[PDB]
DNA sequence: GCTCGGCTCGGA
DNA sequence: CGGCTCGGA
């Protein structure tokens, strides 16, 4: 189970939300090489600002475990974490993000800001990127109709 | 057509942030206000919903988008008892409110003017005022108790 | 109709 | 109660 494994599995979830007219971006919680959570985006059909890819990720991964909290969890999303989504890693406290292509207009996870790896934050979370941002880029491309040269 | 000020509407926050004190979590209340209307209304319910998101201002966040069909909420003003946290200043941005009314700072990570400042950050697509030390003593006290600390923090 | 506008949903 | 803005604050 490689990031590539983990990661073909965020890609299918991010289908899901292609197909509803959502932005395509999918999330998949592992913990210990074993799926804890999965999400995908959902924001225009239930008309909720916050239903994101790793929200609806790391919402069921602490329904599962019983606990809000997931220390030592890893992360696979296709599309860099924006400002809502990097802050509830922090309230979650997971170890790794893996995500994809990155956000290079407004992301928050070394792109526009960093709230990741601040120093004065209580938590840090590694990130690791570049992970079949092949794949992930030509989704996001398709969907603002943009070419996939901007990625 | 009635106008209410700040501390009307704080004073409604306070009242659900007693509830999130009542179910062993951080007294946190928030209400989402829109043409003097009520929308949303919201308490941290991390623990007992086993949500790394529950909090106070997110839940406050879902009721505006579900009541007005549409996940932005322009022009709209939300009216916390504690200063926004990272992950609750990030979904103020995606829901392209007008305004936050927070009482008391969090001059530990603050997302809001303490640690940083997302709401008024350079290169981001909306920018949302902000409104402080409305009521700030009394919602002070209510985080004083909960983590054990005297009311010179705040 | 002659691959929408300007670009990371349509207030991108 | 510990030590500070849940208990890995
Ligand atoms: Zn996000
Ligand atoms: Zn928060």
């Amino acid at each position: 189970f490689s990031h590539e494994y983990w990661m073909r599995h965020a890609l299918t979830l991010a289908k899901r939300a292609r197909d509803e007219r959502e932005v395509p971006v999918g999330a998949v919680l592992v913990l210990n090489n074993r799926v804890i959570g999965e999400g995908w985006n959902r924001a225009i059909g239930l008309h909720d600002p916050t239903a994101h890819a790793e929200i609806m990720a790391l919402r069921q991964g602490g329904l599962v475990m019983q606990n809000y909290r997931l220390y030592d969890a890893t992360l696979y999303s296709t599309f860099e974490p924006c400002v809502m989504c990097a802050g509830a890693m922090i309230h979650s406290r997971i170890g790794r993000v893996v995500f994809g292509v990155r956000n290079a207009k407004t992301g928050a996870a070394g792109s526009l800001m960093d709230v990741l790896h601040h120093p004065g934050m209580n938590h840090r979370v590694e990130i690791t990127e570049g992970i079949l941002a092949d794949e992930c880029a030509a989704l996001l491309c398709r969907f603002f109709r943009m070419p996939r040269r901007v990625f």
